[PDB]
């Protein structure tokens, strides 16, 4: 809850409902610095950020020079992982959309531990907590709330974490998704594991539009197996409920 601010509370469960999941849901509107937010207690208990941290992998892996807009290119070792999408020479576009695991994991194991902690701080991203390079960000031991998201999302698109300007419009590239009426869709999904056959669901981004920006962010919990995909489809009927999102 930035400083400066105002919160309103909705329902949103028989969105939830549809895909037999429990969740939250945190929208901010810039320009009126509102807050709309479904479950608050959800929307402000921390979860492991799973794929959705890749933005902000991404975005230490070019500030640090690793890749570069140009070249981000990683080929494949031969490993046959359990998605066929990984199964191949990835590039950071493409390891995005796909969510493919390894090629950040080889990106934050060359940037070390020692690199990655003093990041979290940088940007104080959730507990900041760490376990080991390769999965910290799936482990658990890393964790933010759907309302942090949010805020850091903001500080992203804003870049107050005053990083190059070249870096921050190439991360927001590789996560835009569409462009309906004259808005334009950014997101990213998050899938892990709590149990056995529970899974939990993260999907967070923002909608521009041609004078106002939505920060949004849904953590869910189910029995789907691709909490990942339906926490979007969840965030994007409400979103296109309150008409942000068509």
């Amino acid at each position: 809850f930035l400083p400066g601010t105002n919160v309103e509370y909705e329902d949103y469960s028989t969105f939830f409902d549809k895909f037999s999941a429990s969740g939250g849901f945190v929208l901010f509107n810039s320009n009126r610095k509102k807050y709309t937010i479904y479950n608050r207690k959800e929307s402000t208990s921390r979860f492991a950020p799973a794929s959705t941290y890749k933005v902000f992998s991404a975005l230490l892996a070019l500030e640090s020079g690793i890749i570069t807009k140009n070249d981000s290119h990683m080929t494949w070792d031969g490993t046959q992982y359990p998605y066929k999408e990984w199964n191949q020479d990835q590039d950071l576009f493409s390891a995005m959309s796909s969510s493919t695991t390894w090629y950040f994991q080889k990106l934050d194991r060359q940037i070390g531990e020692d690199h990655l902690r003093h990041y979290l701080k940088s940007i104080h991203y959730g507990n900041e907590d760490f376990s080991v390079p390769a999965d910290y960000w799936l482990d658990g031991s890393l964790q933010i709330s759907p309302l942090e998201q949010v805020n850091i999302l903001k500080k992203f698109y804003d870049n107050e974490f005053d990083f190059k300007q070249s870096n921050i419009e190439t991360v927001k590239d590789s996560i835009r998704l569409e462009e309906s009426n004259g808005r334009v869709l950014s997101g990213k999904t998050g899938t892990s594991v709590i149990n056995g056959e529970l899974h939990a669901g993260w999907f967070i981004g923002y909608v521009e539009t041609a004078d106002n920006t939505f920060f949004f962010a849904v953590h869910i919990q189910g029995e789907k197996r691709a909490a990942g995909s339906s926490a979007a489809e969840i965030a994007l009927s409400i979103l296109d409920k309150k008409g942000i999102y068509p």
